[PDB]
């Protein structure tokens, strides 16, 4: 038993809710919140900009030190950093950005990072400003992630569509 409330159960291990991931993290304090990161950990907009704003830019400060030490992530890769006031940990995961021409097949590799964590609050990778089809992203998520994933979908209209078209 865990504290996520109001989710619709899609599969054995995937749940989904129309929610603001920032508000969900602050209420739930999950062990892991997933950020829709880029390779530079520049949290300017979309989910990343919202999560970072909620941390009063502490996420960005920590991220800049990470990059200065380690260099950029790989597309499809991830790193674990602090969750600040939102979660114990933040798993920064880089899905391919279609608006940068990145290979969509890397989406499966990106979701594989979730399997290193028993339970996660997460957005749909490569959705929103990353330019992928959220329905495809949901399919890859369901077919790749084996751990328990609680997906927060900000847009109500999109949430309903994802549910209604789910196979
Ligand atoms: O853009 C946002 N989320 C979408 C996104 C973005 C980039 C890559 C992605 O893969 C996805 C998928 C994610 C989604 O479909 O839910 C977002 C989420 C919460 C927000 N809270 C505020 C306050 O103003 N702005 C927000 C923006």
């Amino acid at each position: 038993v865990n504290s996520f409330s109001g989710y619709l159960k899609l599969t054995d291990n995937v749940y989904i809710k129309n929610a603001d991931i920032v508000e969900e993290a602050k209420k739930v304090k999950p062990t892991v919140v997933v950020n829709a990161a880029n390779v530079y950990l520049k949290h300017g907009g979309g989910v990343a900009g919202a999560l970072n704003k909620a941390t009063n830019n502490a996420m960005q400060v920590e991220s800049d030190d990470y990059i200065a030490t380690n260099g950029p992530l790989k597309v499809g890769g991830s790193c674990v950093l602090s969750g600040h006031n939102l979660a114990k940990h933040c798993l920064h995961v880089v899905g391919p950005n279609v608006n940068k021409g990145e290979d969509i097949q890397l989406l499966k590799s990106a979701y594989e990072n979730f399997n290193q964590h028993e339970v996660l609050l997460a957005p749909l990778l490569s959705a929103g400003i990353f330019g992928a089809d959220p329905i495809h992203s949901l399919r890859v998520c369901v077919d790749t992630v084996r751990t328990n994933v609680y997906l927060a979908v900000f847009d109500k209209n999109l949430y309903d569509k994802l549910v209604s078209s789910f196979l």
